[PDB]
């Protein structure tokens, strides 16, 4: 499963499911993997984070 910038999805911050929404999408060099930069929906800014596929879910 791939996501893309401005999909809403769910997000795990510290072993829980939050609605997020992915604000940037970035290629890791060094092992291919795709890393998504979320923004919590109900979070300041200051919890965005870089966050694996593995770390989200589709929200719809």
């Amino acid at each position: 499963v791939m996501f893309e910038v401005r999909q809403k999805v769910y997000a795990t911050l510290h072993e829980t499911f939050h609605a997020a929404i992915i604000q940037e999408v970035a290629h890791d060099a060094h092992t291919g993997q795709l890393l998504y930069y979320v923004h919590y929906v109900e979070q300041d800014s200051r919890m965005d984070r870089w966050l694996p596929g593995s770390a989200l879910r589709e929200r719809r």
